[PDB]
């Protein structure tokens, strides 16, 4: 239970992270590699090539998810899968998502290095457009896989220029032939940086992820009337940016009113016509709500809808409000969680139970297969900023835990 | 009260409908930003009309276009009129272009009636008056009037980094004439009111006596982009939260100086503008106006104090620049009286009025006797594609412009 002779090559994994970090590297040392751009294509191509060199067979499904499979002893056994996303935010870091993909690749290579045959096949997956930034919402491709969304929904999500996921998959050559979903998975694990400050602040090397908080995302367009910034008398103006700005403040208030765990953000805003001497006549913006308790998240939802109506009524704005994304907080599989904890104890790593504050493809996999996650810390807990960072020690430790948690389940007899 | 010398209202209205085709939008407005190919097309068309009406044409270093109808005295200083042909992105069919085409109609009407003036008469197109694509407004007439150095006018940049100077060269309006320097005998600008007063009070003509002051600002808040989820709420430095609080503050400052205070945030750029990233940088603009310079200065102080307080509470870095300021200005009393007498000549109803917008005439007033003629606009709406005016209003303002110009252009040298 403490045999540590089977372990990852930490430098090989770290160097693979530094190598993929070049694809979309930014001057501040981060990654700008939006989903289904040519840069996303190059990271996929590169990793697929590495996986094939490590003896994997590769398939690509209709949402562009990439499955890199290492055969097991039992040909038709359900796989133990791991993986994450290769796409990033525009202000993305070198570790969000890509660590889980490359950690999976390192598990494959380490099984080869040690000559280990597993009972179940093992797979590493790249999930498409996990961030939900260029096309919204997040996690749609694993949502299709898990049966939450129909394929036609995933393919029709659009970017700000009207390009669909389906068009861009075809453009970069990842409009795959395999069905999206359907296959039974034996178990799933995703390795990820925490994206918050807890593990680092508490000197814990491993986060044993037990739950993932829920989220609700919205799109709101206020319509008022564009008019002259000068001789339009102040009381009769219908300023859509005044309305949107008041909702930005309301959204923050709603976050703070559900402390300590409420999260609330307006991250995206488009003003029309955006001319300095024209009262804005139309403003589009997003709302991001999260809480670990479904009832509290629903309370935040009701408070937003009520407050938005009040703000629009006071100014005289028309409101188009859509909740474009919702999933309830989810508990990960107890046996998977135990396997992650057991793997941390095997190596003597410090650990604590933790709730994921971000969404991950694993949150949707948990609906169809026994799933949990492995966290490592990140420096100052920052993510979605180009200074996102992790130490070599953390990177290696998380991959050792992933390796043994996966081994534990993939060696169960069929 | 002799009204035999009057404009051709149909010819002027038709000219407005023709130019409105250049940049026409689905909503029935005009999207013809300064120094685009569409701005070039409107300039080219109007210049060709002016030359066919017997004008000689010059272009100065800021791209201002001077279409000149000679007078009896070859070297007398001109009586000038004119406005801008560029529009807002949500522009109407009358803002600016009416004063240009009204000037052209004056020239054609002088030709129709065989009138020789003592002073030459000129119609002018002033470059980039709106200050939307390149900011601030009125920079080309400001250069002309000696308010801004030429190199400042030429170096104003759009959101893609293109300068006025390079776009002038690109559309062929980097002219050879010096910008400013010529003495002007008098100047008049015809313009729609852009507010509701003249229509609401059933007055055909606004005798513009003053133009209110303005201060424009650019502000960038810098915080820290971070995850919209697991970044703990109390430690966030959200630049859009800060900017949004300033939008509300700006509105409050405007309302604190009712009824004449004007305050607007019209432009904002969020970075990185991703829905699950706390905004780390936000650029936005502030537009302040008031007819009283001391009140406008109070608005400035309240903005600077409030911005600093908002930034200090969140933990944001602030770059704040006032990029534009001119004090309220009173137009020339004799020009104002000429406009009033022209209204009375035709029996038009009128009232004195203060311009709520800026116009090139505001800067011309610093170097020559200047005033303005207003006509109403429907529902007082401007900078919206539904901006509208009746044919009666358009014709009446041009008749007043014609005789106010004639009154000054026929003064012996
Ligand atoms: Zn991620
Ligand atoms: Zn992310
Ligand atoms: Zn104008
Ligand atoms: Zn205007």
């Amino acid at each position: 239970a403490l045999d540590t002779s089977i372990k990852v090559d930490g430098r090989r994994l770290w160097d693979s992270l530094m190598e993929v970090a070049k694809i979309g590297a930014t001057p501040k040392g981060g990654v700008c590699r939006l989903a289904l751009t040519d840069l996303d294509k190059a990271a996929r191509d590169l990793i697929v090539g590495w996986a094939k060199a490590a003896g994997c067979t590769v398939t690509v499904d209709t949402m562009g998810n990439v499955f890199m499979r290492r055969a097991g002893r039992v040909a038709d056994a359900a796989p133990v899968v791991t993986g994450s996303h290769a796409d990033s935010q525009p202000t993305g870091g070198r570790f969000d998502g890509i660590y889980g993909v490359l950690g999976g690749l390192e598990v494959i290579r380490s099984l080869n290095d040690h000559g280990i045959e597993t009972e179940h096949p093992v797979e590493v997956v790249i999930w498409t457009n996990e961030e939900g930034s260029r096309f919204a919402p997040a996690m749609v491709a694993s949502g299709v896989f898990a049966g939450v969304f129909p394929l036609e929904y995933g393919l029709s999500r659009k970017d700000v220029d009207g390009k669909t996921i389906g068009e861009e998959l075809a453009r970069i050559g990842y409009a795959g032939d395999a069905p999206c979903g359907g296959r039974k998975l034996h178990a799933a694990f995703e390795l990820h940086i925490e994206q918050g400050p807890i593990l680092e602040a508490e000197c814990k090397t491993i986060g044993v992820v037990t739950d993932a908080q829920g989220q609700r995302w919205y799109e709101i367009t206020f319509t008022g009337q564009e008019a002259h910034a000068g001789p339009t008398p102040m009381p009769r103006r219908r300023d859509a940016l005044l309305g949107a700005s008041r909702v930005v403040d309301l959204v923050n208030r709603i976050g703070l009113d559900h402390a300590p765990y409420g999260c609330a953000t307006v991250g995206m805003m488009q003003v029309h016509p955006n001319s300095r001497n024209v009262i804005p006549g139309r403003v589009f913006f997003t709302v991001d709500f999260r809480h670990p308790d479904d009832a509290v998240l629903a309370k935040m939802d009701a408070a937003l809808r009520d407050g938005v109506a009040r703000i629009a009524a006071d100014i005289g704005l028309d409101t188009a409000l859509e909740q474009i994304f919702y999933y309830a907080p989810i508990a990960f599989d107890s046996a998977c969680v135990a396997a992650v904890r057991a793997a941390a104890d095997r190596f003597g790593y410090s650990h604590r139970d933790i709730v994921s504050g971000a969404g991950h493809d694993a949150c949707y996999l948990a609906q169809v297969a026994p799933t949990s996650m492995v966290f490592v810390p990140c420096i100052d807990g920052i993510s979605h900023n180009e200074i996102e960072d992790a130490t070599p020690a953390w990177i290696e430790a998380g991959a050792n835990v992933l390796l043994h948690a996966m081994l534990s389940r993939a060696c169960e007899p069929v």
